[PDB]
């Protein structure tokens, strides 16, 4: 509750604002000559902004107590000679060898009680008093050095927090977890009473019984209560780390601060709406999913980035130009993507546009990550691109593109860190079935309706939407649960799934009947499910709608309708299962509002299929036309609407062609005629719309 | 060798015998006013008998040597006071939290010195001298305190011993392991030969010497002797902590006690036949199979308890009113299943009908198990199911069910469960051939032949049948080998298949050609093996036989067959895999007796193919209808034959129309005309025979 004020790195004395552009920037790496020809290249990029010195604490602090600042001062100095912008970095993220060495109480420690050594990266216990002696003087050391500096912009706080450092079971987590529950619960007794120790003898007399969820032998079923609070707690543990860091920089040296989210359709290592609320900007990378989904996702991820941020501008810290280097096969992007990609979190809303990373290393563990310049240097198809971005970014910064905000869809699709935690226990109904999968599935099937949804963490303002989506949200509290009933008593337009409101925030189910806190308001009790899956010869695999679609994995099983609701779509199935004829998407009106409920996964496929009806029903307007589906359509205008953008994608392997309706400003792989454009495979068109027309 | 004298949980003062139905009882887990609706709904539901207290060692024993009885004293008198039987836990299952922070020593150990912490349950070493002493401690309490109470009819002692905690390698079990070793062989020279340790460098000096099988490098080969007699040690080592608390009970408190088994067709955790010697009755929990094979291996595994209560009545401890909630994907139960698969036991000789559990848990690790009461309480498909069940087993005690026993089949099929261990290891022929899968293949193609196996643990009287199936038997000891040759020598009918006399006891391999104890009884003599599968590109994945049978996984090679023998199946093949015209599937002539050879593994299918020909060859009668396997027939009778009940289950997807020919008295999924009826998928019959007729 409560965001900080929105902050944003202003431009250099004599600039004017700009889409921010450029990456991470490594000089250390390379021999101080390179520096100049890095300058040069960048300039003729467009380049204008770089995130330096960020594990850079090896050669800031070469042992302990000794600083090396002379190098950076220069590096620094000649970028902002030359116009470019520094976002500089605490140089904390990840701790020297020397430090280690004298201290091996910062390390991590595992399940199973084995200390994760030095040799990669962030290897350090969130909740280390000692780590955080250290972290804290070097930003106090970074702070007086640069808090005079005009060429510095802007604080990019640690890297990541929890990539590699989220779960810690040492001696100081177990007395952090310990201070954790205190504060949460205030007795034993409500710790007893939420995790429901009652059960395998788990109760406990008092706090110094609660130790973290080490091993347990592999296989078991860890308490799920507790699990839940262990990842809340994590998380917390270092957003307090970052609070601290921030702090330590901010009281020295008052510049606009974030740190890097890792926000994606599928990673919830760290509540990131929760961290929203700490940071004066968002910052986010994100970095490709191959094949077919990776156009989807990632709109859908710089989406739930702009949710995170609340329409406000944020900052893409990190994506890359092809290739990353930590998947089992690292395709690379093809001809259209890099700029296509990157326009994608444009139009979500970024104001910044930056890659991991400026030059590619030619040693060490990421060297066969893609960057800005390749090994192959700048006689390159991704130099060319990136040099050809830049451009697009400055023309569409001169056409009035910043500060514009993502528009206010019709509908919000809700997402909540917690719910997936929730589903992520071993002894559910399905492992196949968690959060996060079923809110990409709306966003894209609504995206082959003709309909772009936001995406509103559960915290946000989505009971101001027109409709919403409750998709697999395992977990409604009684506030939650009270502000969905409202929401639709009063007008609103629901969606909910199954996996919807089966417990409350402590995993406590909801009984008498599933959804069990909102029957009323879907107008349907589920009794129990039908998990579907291939783990034997003859399991049910699959239930046939008689609406032409499919349902997969997991259908409910509903066995009474309200008299103030209708059945839309029944399954279809042999006898035997139960099925055949049971509902299986409803219709229910509940005072003002509706609520449908979609009681099976079937699939972003399924759901477009079947979201024509439920549209009807619901009220909600769409496109009619045939290729509805073939582009995504983004939109961002001031508040006035004066200045309007809307951005164009191709979401197929065809040719699409769309009416154009305002003035074409960048074109990629797309060609323009009559108002009428043709895009490529990949290909984007974006256009500012003039304000006294249509 | 000795059973105890066979025991029963008798009716509370003023009944009469019934069918013992009902669960685990945790009301523990539920303020206190929700008992009178438990009971209320017990009441209607015909439930007579639930499990109490199995994991409330932190309610009865809150810290350290203070006692808290009185919530269950009152909750065994609500259940008594309304004609509800009480089987009493010894409370020791798992151990509470003040415990194990006071007494770490108690936590079992990994093959890589790692400690099972707290969190889940049953996280105790079976050699612990200190946990022994608090378990044997709370037993002494529990008997002193419900010695007297007349609604406690019986003793159910801990919970599924080995479960989670069947290896240890503690300290405590390498000195245990060391007497266990010395008391088998007596010297270390005995052991040194057992083990075979004259490889590799591995022989022992003395006792000292002998450590417990812990991390050798993840892929490496232990010692195989060693392993054998580490699985029997494991599983004896629980026996003696059985007994003991057993004993401490019994001493005080002499009721009818049993601890509940884990017999399925694949569970070997235990050396259930042998632990069968020291319960007073059998009791078991299985839950269902997903898929094609539930209703067949359920049977399978019903009967081999009934096997192991060498045909005295058995008691389910547990199955599920529907889905678990501890498998990658948990199917829910079809229409028919919670009342057909509760028959199934109940037919294999069954006279307690159990579930886990009465009231299904809000929250911790249990919550998504199905209970007799769903979340979705008593107005629930299910609950009504519970309560036409507890019906059917009313009218069942009625007609004189109680005590029949299983009626003796013409086939007895050997189970081994140190067969089974021996084929675990990593260095066999194919890690795809187990022994446990054989039997079950066996029971399910006699069924398609309209036969009902037996199910006989190898210690039993398999040597009384008609007929007997070694089934991958991979030991046979010199006392088993004579007992082999005798009773084919005496006018047995004996089927041997692949895997089988492959070792002796102590795994040494009986020479000069496999089956190398049994040559002469089988007629036949195999020199290698020819394991199948597709780990590679053009590996040999099948092989035909020219009985219009596929044999996969397994293939022996038969170089001759003796005189008095012939083959009746021989494999098809390309000439380069030296298998074309080989023998497959052989008789022989031995005394006044029979024994075929199945060198391959057919599969359910495969055997179901091949036994028309050997059932007639070895003069077993079975049904000439073409419909012969589409029912399993199951009859128990009482020693004269006045009271005969015979249970008719479906195994198919079609309706199976069945000849009736008694009275029927429970029908479900199933409609009776003219001594017709007609089953449906998942439909049961069962018909009580008038004594005076066929
Ligand atoms: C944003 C990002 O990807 N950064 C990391 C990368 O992150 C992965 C980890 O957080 C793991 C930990 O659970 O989860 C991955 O997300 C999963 C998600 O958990 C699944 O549910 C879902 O299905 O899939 C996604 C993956 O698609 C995170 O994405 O981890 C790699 C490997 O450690 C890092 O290399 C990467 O950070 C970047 O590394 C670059 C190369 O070394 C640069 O260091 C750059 O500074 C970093 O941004
Ligand atoms: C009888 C039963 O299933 N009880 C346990 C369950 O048992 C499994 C374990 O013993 C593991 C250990 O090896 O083996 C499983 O059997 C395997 C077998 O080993 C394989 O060869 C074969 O192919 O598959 C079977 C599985 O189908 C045992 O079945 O383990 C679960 C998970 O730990 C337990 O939840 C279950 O106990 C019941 O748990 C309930 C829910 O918590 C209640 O506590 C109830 O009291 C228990 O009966």
């Amino acid at each position: 509750m409560e965001h900080r004020a929105f902050k944003w790195p202003q431009p250099l004395a004599g600039n004017k604002p700009r889409i921010w552009y450029g990456g991470d920037y490594n000089p250390d790496q390379w021999p101080e000559e390179v520096w100049d020809e890095d300058v040069a290249l960048m300039q003729q990029a467009g380049v204008n902004l770089v995130s330096v010195a960020i594990f850079s604490w090896a050669k800031l602090e070469p042992e302990e107590g000794v600083y090396d600042f002379d190098w950076l001062d220069r590096v620094i100095d000649k970028l902002g000679k030359a116009g470019i912008a520094v976002d500089l970095a605490s140089g904390t993220a990840s701790p020297p060898m020397w430090m280690t060495q004298a201290h091996p109480e910062i390390l991590w420690v595992d399940y199973r009680g084995d200390v994760c050594q030095p040799g990669a990266r962030q290897h350090w216990r969130a909740t280390s008093p000692v780590f955080l002696d250290y972290a804290l003087n070097l930003c106090r050391k970074m702070a007086e050095h640069y808090k005079d500096n005009p060429y510095v912009v802007s604080w990019h706080v640690s890297n990541e927090y929890g990539c590699h450092n989220r779960f810690d079971y040492s001696e100081d987590a177990e007395r952090a977890f310990q201070k954790w529950c205190e504060k949460k619960y205030g007795t034993i007794d409500a710790v007893n009473d939420a995790w429901g120790t009652a059960f395998w003898a788990q109760r406990m007399n008092n706090f110094s019984e609660i130790i973290p969820p080490r091993f347990i032998g592999d296989g078991n079923f860890m308490n799920p209560g507790k699990l839940l609070d262990w990842k809340r707690f994590s998380s917390d543990a270092l957003l307090d780390f970052y609070k601290a860091e921030r702090d330590a920089l901010l009281e020295i040296a008052p510049k606009p601060q974030t740190t890097n989210f890792m926000v994606s359709a599928g990673c919830t290592v760290l509540d990131y709406d929760k961290w929203g609320h700490d940071v004066d900007f968002v910052s986010n990378d994100h970095y490709f999913s191959p094949g077919e989904a990776h156009f989807d996702e990632m709109a859908y991820a710089a989406c739930l980035t702009d949710g995170i941020a609340r329409k406000n501008p944020w900052f893409l810290m990190s994506h890359s130009t092809s290739a990353v280097n930590w998947r089992p096969t690292n395709y690379r992007l093809e001809p259209g993507e890099l700029v296509r990609d990157s326009l994608a979190h444009l139009a979500m809303g970024a104001d910044a546009i930056c890659y991991f990373q400026w030059r590619q290393s030619k040693a060490g563990a990421e060297k066969w990550h893609s960057a800005m310049v390749p090994h192959a240097g700048p006689d390159s198809q991704i130099f060319r691109d990136v040099c050809e971005l830049g451009a697009d970014l400055n023309k569409l910064a001169d056409e009035g593109l910043l500060s514009t905000k993502l528009v206010k869809s019709k509908v919000a699709i809700v997402f909540d860190y917690e719910s997936q935690w929730a589903t992520e226990h071993t002894a559910t109904p399905t492992q196949e079935v968690r959060h996060w999968t079923e809110p990409l599935d709306w966003f894209r099937a609504l995206a082959d309706n003709g309909l772009t949804a936001d995406v509103v963490p559960v915290r946000g303002p989505w009971d101001e939407y027109e409709a919403v989506v409750l998709p697999s949200l395992a977990i409604l509290s009684e506030q939650t649960t009270r502000r969905v009933r409202e929401y639709v008593a009063n007008g609103g337009k629901l969606f909910v799934t199954y996996y919807t409101g089966l417990v409350d925030d402590r995993d406590h189910v909801w009984l008498g009947g599933y959804p069990g806190s909102i029957r009323d308001v879907v107008g349907v009790r589920v009794e129990e499910f039908a998990p579907m899956g291939t783990d034997a010869p003859g399991t049910m695999d699959h239930l046939d709608l008689d609406n032409g679609t499919v349902a997969h994995d997991f259908a409910d099983v509903i066995t009474s309708v309200a008299d103030t609701a209708h059945v839309v779509a029944s399954f279809k199935a042999d006898k035997w299962t139960g099925f055949d004829g049971a509902p299986a998407i409803t219709v229910n009106d509940f005072g003002d509002g509706k609520a449908a409920y979609v009681g099976a996964r079937l699939g972003r496929e399924g759901l477009a299929k079947s979201l024509p009806a439920l549209l009807e029903e619901l009220g909600i307007e769409t496109s009619a036309e045939d290729d509805r589906g073939e582009v995504l359509r983004v939109e961002r205008a001031d508040e006035t609407g004066e200045n309007h953008f809307v951005f164009l994608f191709n979401r197929t392997h065809d040719v699409a062609v769309v009416d154009v309706e305002g003035e074409p400003l960048v074109a990629s792989l797309a060609q323009v005629n009559e108002h009428t454009a043709a895009i490529q495979p990949n290909g984007v068109l974006v256009v500012k719309l003039a304000a006294a027309l249509e």
